[PDB]
């Protein structure tokens, strides 16, 4: 089953339950993780997991971090990791914008509608 | 599409789609509704109408108002309404209990 946590992430955030499986994946890493790695794991394309880090790195629910400038292919390198007082500061965060803005709505709909 | 409202009470109150309808139809009514013509309206049969409202009376999302005891075979008529201060209130604390809880629940997650 899915706890109420996790239905609430794929809710306020827009994401798929891997996605909300991916933050926990790396909460519960004790070493920083690559794409290689992740998508090995997880049995994806490189291009897949790549998006999903991505959306959860951009929304600032994980860290992404350059560990190389030049790697075998001359690109850049990143590991990604769970930050745990950042990642619940930017939830709690998130979760307060997301109650007053809904509040807010709620307001017009049953009052000046 | 779905307003995210509409979506928001979905995922808060466990809705289908048409049971926002149904509450949206009593808040914007400026009169309380039977179920005879809710049924019409939502084009299923008085009996789903009338156990959907039943439902959504005991979630507290709409009222409840019993006018007589003499329908056929003694059974209950009820009208129903929307209470909007009530919603207001019902739904911004439900909202607020649901963050905090959350946020609680997390915290021994991240840290306990």
């Amino acid at each position: 089953k899915k706890t109420q946590i996790e239905k609430l992430l794929e809710f306020m955030y827009g994401l798929n339950e891997k996605e909300v499986q991916l933050i926990f994946r790396l909460l519960y890493s004790d070493t920083k993780l690559n794409i290689e790695e992740l998508a090995e794991e997880f049995k994806v394309s490189k291009a897949l997991i790549s998006k999903s880090l991505s959306e959860l790195a951009n929304k600032g629910l994980i860290e992404r971090e350059k560990v190389s400038n030049e790697g075998r292919k001359g690109r850049p390198i990143y590991v990604y990791y769970v930050d745990r007082e950042q990642l619940f500061k930017r939830i709690s965060r998130d979760l307060e914008e997301l109650v007053q803005a809904s509040i807010a709505k709620l307001k017009e709909y049953i009052f000046k509608s």
